[PDB]
């Protein structure tokens, strides 16, 4: 896990809520896709949802230096799930900060789950697999600003004051139950009912079992891929193996590439 | 009936921030309009937006009694003026929910600054017109009332407790309009063009705000300027405009500012 936190804010939820109550309700448009995301940009290298948001405008604004200042966007998520991967393969910088308290919302990155806690900053690695759930409708409104630099920096000028910038801080990592090969029995069960219109289905709830139980998230395409030869569908095991190429090893698909057509 | 204050309600900021924040991003769907204007339906029965961000339902909930309440809706003017004009006994009350400094009403031969919180009333069948000088956000509540046979402006209260009709209104002062001034206006008959008539009557809409004159001597003078014009398309078009808005009277349907 390249994933830590920069430091920490306390946020004044009573100067936060109509900001939040904004983002919220501001329209805005847009294949792995499931449940409910929302993202709108703040500031795409402002707009004019800034001003409409003077506190997060302050935080952002206060709290970071635009030295190597990328962009920024508000990202909530309920009731979905990102699949678990990698843009890439072969240096960005991209921060995420929970505005709200949502319980079951968390993160994964590699080989460890977290649950950021408000205010608190998060570097998050895009190099490795990562994921990103909400297993509630409890909104999880959040501010990933991103940022870049060329020259190797410090990691220290995020930050437009040094006094803010604290690794240290100790994270909530959830401890994850033990994952056993009776439990990778039983997932494969699901060799016995998955068909094309459930595919993408145990897809995404093969993809929360590293949530709560200790298992790398790449393996969620392996049982997957298992899967789909037990149920011997063709089609099925070539899918999945294209999933896994995507996710694991970041390659492209097909434009042709669809969950739902077959 | 002339404008004036019914009461005043105190504004629990915090609890109507949220809610702002909440008018100003709902979408909305979509003349002789001028500047942005934005309208939230609250109340047609309750409307989507009510729970949607609730400080108001209260407001509007306890506040006014509804067997003669028939639409409630936030409305929000920024840079803009809307033209002198009445509208058609249906009440109307309107309380401003932002402390915008360069927002005025004007109705009749009155020129207001609402406050923030002050429910006033105002009558549909008079010449009313409404602007904000500028981009400071301007958002209110505006509740309309049914009566077709007379009663009380208390009796629109629930908590009639909330009634206090002697509050000081805030008048702004208002520079004397002078025969001079008015001769000054009229050279804009030097100047207009049908594809700035426009123009000049939201220019022309804007002077009794700052002056001492009732409103609708904005169509006097756009039909004497048009007259000066020696524009006998554009004279017409005034008093078109004129009839509509000081005489209710209906326009046509292919009447535009750009037809002639």
């Amino acid at each position: 896990m390249r994933s830590h936190i920069l430091g920490k804010i306390e946020l004044d939820q009573t100067r936060l809520a109509p900001d939040l109550a904004y983002l919220a309700a501001v329209p805005t448009v847009e294949e792995f896709s499931n449940g409910f995301w929302k993202h709108v940009p703040l500031w795409n290298a402002p707009t004019a949802h800034v001003e409409h948001v003077p506190y997060l405008k302050e935080i952002v604004t206060t709290v970071f230096d635009g030295t190597h200042l990328q962009m920024a966007r508000s990202r909530n998520l309920k009731n979905a799930i990102v699949i678990p991967h990698r843009d890439f393969v072969e240096r960005y910088f991209r921060t995420f900060m929970v505005l709200e308290d949502s319980p079951l919302a968390f993160h994964s990155n590699e080989d460890t789950v977290i649950h950021m806690r408000p205010g608190e900053i998060w570097f998050l690695d895009a190099a490795t697999v990562h994921s990103a759930v909400n297993f509630s409708e409890i909104s999880r409104q959040s501010l990933c600003v991103d940022f870049a630099f060329d020259g190797p920096f410090d990691e220290k000028e995020i930050f437009a004051d040094a006094t803010l910038y604290a690794p240290g801080s100790t994270p909530d990592l959830p401890e994850r139950r033990p994952f056993t090969a009776e439990h990778r029995r039983r997932i494969l069960s699901l060799g016995q009912v998955i068909e094309r219109e459930n595919f993408r289905d145990i897809l995404f709830l093969l993809s929360k079992v590293h949530y709560k139980y200790d298992v790398h998230p790449s393996e969620t395409y392996d049982w997957l891929i298992e899967i789909s030869k037990q149920a011997g569908d063709e089609k099925m095991v070539v899918k999945a193996e294209q999933i896994r190429d995507f996710a694991v090893e970041a390659r492209a698909l097909s434009e042709r590439f669809s969950l739902t057509s077959w």
